[PDB]
């Protein structure tokens, strides 16, 4: 529906849509502005990972929620009808998020910032898909998110320096993919701390300003390496 | 979309959806079950208000968001255009709730319970579309508002305790009405005042579990108080 509006205009709504917590509404617009076909800036891409991040979060955390439930029951078939709702709906997005990344985001991203960012986004929306796969479907998919995450990390190592924020973030969200997706939870570890430690000895080189995005992120592994040692 | 699904399947439906605070869910669901045709139960009306409001309250809260931002304003026509969206469907929930009451619930209440706790929802929903009206159409929606809330008064008054909270509730929003929507911050805090007041010379009347009930309601009220005096 968003074929009418001007590219600017969506770019706009987003960010209001986001001022207003309208989530979905901000996801709508900034799939509208990707499909106009023009590559997005950096700030457009936070804008869109924002977005999708919040209504595919509202999901998840309602999925596990009525997983619990029915985890429980294990009446009638009706949780198990509702947590099927909205596990569909959940799919929905991330088939959603995968579409605009495959067509055509990623083949269009030369530079390293923003390679990385669509690869990460690709690791992650199979992530989220693994979490409500079973058997063996779940296998491929596990395989998807392990891919994207592995050509992402292989980018951001040779182009990016271990303070960028999204190699930092790429390589939080890889471990946290290893430790409860692919039941290895000692890769996940190592791969937080090579992480952490080769951030800190480049921590030097940063202003103030670039210090603090990057520390921001490291806590972020050190809390996880906390939760997991 | 709900007819095809048992009216128990939609009541328990709903209360899985507020367990995930799934709350757009939970009011189709229950727009469903008040659509089967039968009376509701007093846990039933319960699930529906908790439904609405909570889908009105994320509406409300958005708009007034994007109305902020319009009148810092006053570049083109994007803020006006998205807070018209949003009131759009803010004024379409209010329509659905109100069709709802008039086909049939209101006609089919005969004890005071049901039929004030429906008066009081027919005055809230117009209190929030003249929330967002303007002019001498906004004058009818004011009135359509204070003639509801005035007919679950008198009920109310002849048949219901001083400290029961459908009472206490319905004089809580009905002074907001008169200080918010009708300018009548004197009338606002006259009601306010002698709920109070009545409620606390009935409250030896109650169990440990009804005072609860009843001075949560009361401390609304006295908050309320302290904000407008
Ligand atoms: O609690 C978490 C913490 O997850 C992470 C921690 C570190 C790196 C990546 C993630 P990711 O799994 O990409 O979110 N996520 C979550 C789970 C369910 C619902 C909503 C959310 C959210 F809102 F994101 F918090
Ligand atoms: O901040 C308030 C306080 O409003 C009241 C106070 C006392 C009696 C009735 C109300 P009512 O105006 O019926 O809600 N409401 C509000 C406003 C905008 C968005 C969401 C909400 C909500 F989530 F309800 F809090
Ligand atoms: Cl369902
Ligand atoms: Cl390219
Ligand atoms: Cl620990
Ligand atoms: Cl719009
Ligand atoms: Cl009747
Ligand atoms: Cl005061
Ligand atoms: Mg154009
Ligand atoms: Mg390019
Ligand atoms: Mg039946
Ligand atoms: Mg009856």
């Amino acid at each position: 529906a968003m074929g009418s509006m001007e590219r600017a205009s969506l770019i706009q709504k987003a960010k209001l849509a986001e001022q207003a917590e309208r989530y979905e509404d901000m996801a709508a617009f900034m799939k509208g502005a990707v499909e106009k076909g023009e590559e997005l800036s950096c700030e457009e891409r936070n804008l869109l990972s924002v977005a999708y991040k919040n209504v595919v979060g509202g999901q998840r955390a309602a999925w596990r929620v009525l997983s619990s439930i029915e985890q429980k029951s294990n009446k009638g078939p009706e949780v198990r009808e509702y947590r099927e709702k909205v596990e569909t709906e959940l799919q929905g997005v991330c088939d959603t998020v995968l579409g605009l990344l495959d067509s055509h985001l990623i083949k269009e991203a030369g530079d390293a910032e923003s390679r990385v960012f669509y690869l990460k986004m690709k690791g992650d929306y199979y992530r989220y898909l693994a979490e409500v796969a079973t058997g063996d479907d779940k296998k491929r998919i596990i395989d998807s998110a392990r891919s994207a995450y592995q050509e992402a990390m292989d980018i951001s190592k040779k182009e990016m320096p271990p303070t960028n924020p999204i190699r930092l973030g790429l390589a939080l969200n890889f471990s946290v993919f290893h430790y409860e997706i692919a039941n290895s939870p000692e890769e996940a570890i190592s791969l937080a701390k090579t992480t952490f430690d080769e951030a800190m000895a480049d921590l030097h080189t940063l202003s103030e300003d670039s210090y603090k995005d990057s520390t921001l992120i490291m806590q972020l592994l050190r809390d996880n390496l906390t939760l997991w040692t």
